């Protein structure tokens, strides 16, 4: 009976959780710990209040800095922003519980931007939706890397993964904000954004390592991911009947290799035998001209 | 310049692009489980019986618990490092941990995309975001801490109590989610029955953790495998500190902490927890009297 009495006071309450607890399992995250300024230049046009702003800051960098765990993971990555990622120090298992466990605190923020409920159903309806975005885009980008080559995409099919996977986080920010807006829509421009956010990012992986093989480490190429110029060097090099190029370049990003020279060898058969250097950087001159050159503000 | 910024033009100015060719490729890990319910869609019925649901009401809240749970299991099985799910090879050593992992959280906001297609009237549905938002929170706390035990030990070596309140969060997440989104759409139903589904995830998940050692005496004993800090050990640990029985007591932790395949190895454990502590004669006396609280329950207290 003293245990049965004991267990009718733990079924018959909340499930206990200490900030011990909370403390314990939060270590991926704070890990990490050790955007915005957008968020600031672009509310000069939504106009919300300091204190709404904030939430949606928070909500945005919950999710952003669980993402990098969760990508890591994906991805992995020895290092991120210069330290040893969470898994490796913290395990795979917990990283993920993590991770995911801050999707949802981000979730639980989101009813304290409104009090309407109308509103409120807005805010949900946009949470879930570009979050299965985000989850969309990703999913192609590690199917095409890890079943290589079952699937050589093309420019067309990588950019519609950038949409979902880098635009996703940038247009649900937007949208959450244009639906508080007390005040033409933003999100094409905030698409176009996060599509020059990722060609950079993944241009500047291997410009920083053909430069300074101490400036970047060109890990892109270790992961073996289809980057831009990678999409734009195996398209290339079918379409130009460069079979033996084309097969090396599939053969380095499947062997996952960290041997410099190797990954030297890549970014210098797309500097001088596809070209993919040059015409990554004068795409992104390009669609940075869109906007920058774009004086009926259609954009 | 001119046709590239075209085709940019169309691209920005559309909804993502999502083709069903490409859902198939993101399902795989998923549709792998599948491959694997009538006995959580038949508890499902019987609550029905209590809750009176439209029937395609009532085949929503199923969908959300196959996607749930099914999701749940695909990276159970990534963090308990599972060889082997159902009698098949678990899905990350066929698709790999990557797509796993996302598809799996894929799922998760897939069904709690389902959710806001169980009603539409607004105060309704804040209630059935709330009690899901609020159980998924609670699912990964106790997971969290059941995946902290075991990979920091032996630093913490959780008491009963400790398990059971890890448990309640765990295994009584996915329960008490599925039982209070029903409640809160019953059009009809007398007390909460949430405490009962409550005590019932405590049983299941004790059951499966005396089940997991018991199957293979008699079941290849993976918990051992995994180093997890279940039940009949939480117990041949206490009652050994308890008894000042330290051989024992770390002859468990070295064994555990061996994350063997060894049955051999195994096999030492179990005769450990039935020569020497005897826990799993308590773990089955522990089962036995939490469903004679169910059993002897003629006040319906906790049974409808
Ligand atoms: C926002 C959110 C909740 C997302 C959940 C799904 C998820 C893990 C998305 C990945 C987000 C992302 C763009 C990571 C970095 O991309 P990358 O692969 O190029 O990695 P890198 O930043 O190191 O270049
Ligand atoms: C419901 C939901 C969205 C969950 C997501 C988070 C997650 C990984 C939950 C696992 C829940 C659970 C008790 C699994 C099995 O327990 P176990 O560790 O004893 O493993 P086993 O059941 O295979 O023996
Ligand atoms: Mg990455
Ligand atoms: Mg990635
Ligand atoms: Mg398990
Ligand atoms: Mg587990």
């Amino acid at each position: 009976n003293k245990m049965e009495a004991k267990i009718d006071e733990l079924i018959n309450n909340d499930p206990v959780w200490s900030s011990q607890n909370e403390s314990l399992i939060s270590k991926p995250y704070n890990h990490i710990l050790l955007r915005l300024n957008l968020i600031v230049q672009i509310n000069r046009v939504m106009n919300l209040p300091k204190d709404q702003l904030a939430i949606v800051s928070q909500i945005v960098e919950l999710l952003h800095n669980s993402s990098l765990l969760i990508d890591d993971i994906e991805d992995n990555a020895p290092l991120r922003r210069g330290q040893t990622t969470s898994h490796l120090i913290f395990g795979v298992p917990s990283t993920i519980n993590t991770a995911n466990y801050m999707y949802f605190r981000a979730m639980q923020l989101v009813s304290q931007l409104t009090t309407k409920e109308p509103l409120y159903h807005n805010l949900i309806t946009i949470f879930n939706e570009e979050l299965i975005n985000l989850h969309r885009g990703q999913g192609l980008d590690i199917y095409w890397r890890d079943f290589l080559p079952e699937i050589i995409p093309t420019q067309e099919m990588y950019l519609n993964m950038v949409m979902n996977k880098t635009g996703g986080l940038f247009r649900l920010t937007l949208r959450l904000m244009e639906a508080l807006s007390p005040s033409h829509s933003l999100v094409p421009f905030i698409n176009l954004l996060g599509i020059i956010y990722q060609i950079r990012d993944d241009y500047l992986n291997l410009k920083d390592f053909q430069m300074s093989s101490e400036k970047g480490f060109a890990e892109d190429i270790t992961e073996g991911k289809l980057s831009f110029p990678i999409v734009h060097a195996l398209n290339f090099t079918k379409t130009k009947g460069q079979t033996e190029q084309h097969n090396e370049i599939l053969r380095i990003l499947l062997l996952r290799t960290s041997d410099k020279d190797i990954k030297l060898k890549l970014i210098q058969i797309l500097e001088f035998d596809t070209n993919s250097l040059a015409y990554t950087k004068n795409f992104i001159n390009q669609l940075v001209n869109m906007i920058k050159n774009d004086n009926e503000n259609k954009y």
